[PDB]
C-alpha cells in the first residue's frame, strides 16, 4: 500500500492538547442573540451556506452573516474559536440560531473587500509581496495551532486595499492535523488542489495550503488565471505535469508507493520540467524577479514534504523588500 507521511513541522501540536481543543464533536456552542442582527443584502450562496451583509444594531457595526445549510458546523466553529485573534484570521464575532433556517448562523467581522479579479489586475510587484506575506502570517498561525485550511484560493482572501488589511476566510473545509490520519482528498478548488489530492494520497498535512498559495502566486506574478487550467481533476494533474514534468511526478508517487489511476495512462504523456522563464513576457515581467521565481519554485513541488513551510516561506529573500 501507500507509504505513510507526517508533517515536518507542528507535527504533534494536537496530541499535546487537551481533548477539548480538537474534539470538535464534543464542543458546546454558546449562542448569542439573533435579534442583534438585521440582514441587509444577500452576498452569495455556496454549497454549504448563504452569506449576508448585515448590521449589528447593538453598535451599528457592519457584519457578515453565514447561515449554514452535519458536524462540519461544530468543526468550523471550533476551528474559528481556536484561531480567533490570530494574525489575519477572520474574527468570529457571534453564533446565533437563525429563526427561518433553524440552523447556526455565524457572525463575522466585516472586511471591505475588492474583487480579486479586479484586484489582481492592479497589484504591483511590491503589493504582491506585501499581501503574500500577510497570507503567510495566517497560514503559519493556523498550522502552529494544528490546523490546515484546505481551501486556500483568491475567493477566500478578503482584502481591504485601502487600509492594506487582509483576512483569510471560510474555514468550513479546515481540519485538525493529526499525525498519521487519513483525510478526504475532495477538498480545495480544482485550480488550487495539490498533487497529493489529485493522486488520491490521503495522509496529507499543512503543506497542502502551501501548494495552494504557490498556485495563487503563479497566477499573480505571471498574470495567468488560473495558472494550472484543467478541465477536470484528471486534466488538472496533466496541466501541472506539463510544467513540473512527468519524471518528478513519477518520482513522487514512487516515493509514497502510490499508483496513478490507470486512466492517466492515455492522457499523461511524457513532459520535461520547464524553466520558469518560459512564462515570463512583456506584460508580466515587472512582477517577476529571480527571488520570485525561486520562491515559487520552492512552493510548487510535487512532494508535499519538500515544499517550504509557512515560516520558511516568510524567511525567503522574496520578502526582504517588504517593510516590517
Amino acid at each position: 500500500g501507500p507509504v505513510p507521511s507526517r508533517a515536518r513541522v507542528y507535527t504533534d501540536v494536537n496530541t499535546h492538547r487537551p481533548r477539548e481543543y480538537w474534539d470538535y464533536e464534543s464542543h458546546v456552542v454558546e449562542w448569542g442573540n439573533q435579534d442583534d442582527y438585521q440582514l441587509v443584502r444577500k452576498l452569495g450562496r455556496g454549497k454549504y451556506s448563504e452569506v449576508f451583509e448585515a448590521i449589528n444594531i447593538t453598535n451599528n457595526e457592519k457584519v457578515v452573516v453565514k447561515i449554514l445549510k452535519k458536524k462540519k458546523i461544530k468543526r468550523e466553529i471550533k476551528i474559528l474559536e481556536n484561531l480567533r485573534g490570530g494574525p489575519n484570521i477572520i474574527t468570529l464575532a457571534d453564533i446565533v440560531k437563525d429563526p427561518v433556517s433553524r440552523t447556526p448562523a455565524l457572525v463575522f467581522e466585516h472586511v471591505n473587500n475588492t474583487d480579486f479579479k479586479q484586484l489582481y489586475q492592479t497589484l504591483t510587484d511590491y503589493d504582491i509581496r506585501f499581501y503574500m506575506y500577510e497570507i503567510l502570517k495566517a497560514l503559519d498561525y493556523a498550522s502552529s495551532m494544528g490546523i490546515m485550511h484546505r481551501d486556500v484560493k483568491p475567493h477566500n482572501v478578503m482584502i481591504d486595499h485601502e487600509h492594506r488589511k487582509l483576512r483569510l476566510i471560510d474555514w468550513g473545509l479546515a481540519e485538525f492535523y493529526h499525525p498519521g490520519q487519513e483525510y478526504n482528498v475532495r477538498v480545495a478548488s480544482r485550480y488550487f488542489k495539490g498533487p497529493e489530492l489529485l493522486v488520491d494520497y490521503q495522509m496529507y498535512d499543512y503543506s497542502l495550503d502551501m501548494w495552494s498559495l504557490g498556485a495563487m502566486l503563479a497566477s499573480m506574478i505571471f498574470r495567468k488565471e488560473p495558472f494550472f487550467h484543467g478541465h477536470d481533476n484528471y486534466d488538472q494533474l496533466v496541466r501541472i505535469a506539463k510544467v513540473l514534468g512527468t519524471e518528478d511526478l513519477y518520482d513522487y508517487i514512487d516515493k509514497y508507493n502510490i499508483e496513478l489511476d490507470p486512466r492517466f495512462n492515455d492522457i499523461l504523456g511524457r513532459h520535461s520540467r520547464k524553466r520558469w522563464e518560459r512564462f515570463v513576457h512583456s506584460e508580466n515581467q515587472h512582477l517577476v524577479s529571480p527571488e520570485a521565481l525561486d520562491f515559487l519554485d520552492k512552493l510548487l513541488r510535487y512532494d508535499h514534504q519538500s515544499r517550504l513551510t509557512a515560516r520558511e516561506a516568510m524567511e525567503h529573500p522574496y520578502f526582504y523588500t517588504v517593510v516590517k
